[PDB]
């Protein structure tokens, strides 16, 4: 299989922003804990396959997320803290999360 493969390749698919409005999309510096934290990297996936499917145009990304969820480690395999928050469906929102979120996840899931 390459599940590696199938996180840094949708870091491709994240980067188009179109122009700066004023939507709540975005994560605020409590959720940025969340996203980092490997134990709790996989229910941020819970949240992100119930927001791509409100995320026009991120169907196939719910195909990764979703099958990536159990390609992640579990240091102490328990939660600890609310997990992410996804918005109405922007990939702005995703923009700061998803890219954040998918790039920690392989960057611990190897290390050296």
């Amino acid at each position: 299989a390459n599940c590696s493969i199938m996180i840094d390749e949708i870091i491709h698919h994240l980067k188009r922003p179109p122009n700066p409005l004023l939507d709540p999309n975005n994560l605020n510096s409590e959720d940025m804990d969340i996203l980092m934290e490997r134990n709790l990297r996989t229910p941020n996936l819970l949240a992100f396959v119930r927001a791509v499917k409100h995320l026009e145009n991120a169907s196939a990304i719910e195909s990764i997320l979703k099958n990536l969820l159990p390609c992640l480690p579990l240091a102490t395999a328990a939660p600890t803290r609310h997990p992410i928050h996804i918005k109405d469906g922007d990939w702005n929102e995703f923009r700061r999360k998803l890219t954040f979120y998918l790039k920690t996840l392989e960057n611990a899931q190897a290390q050296q």
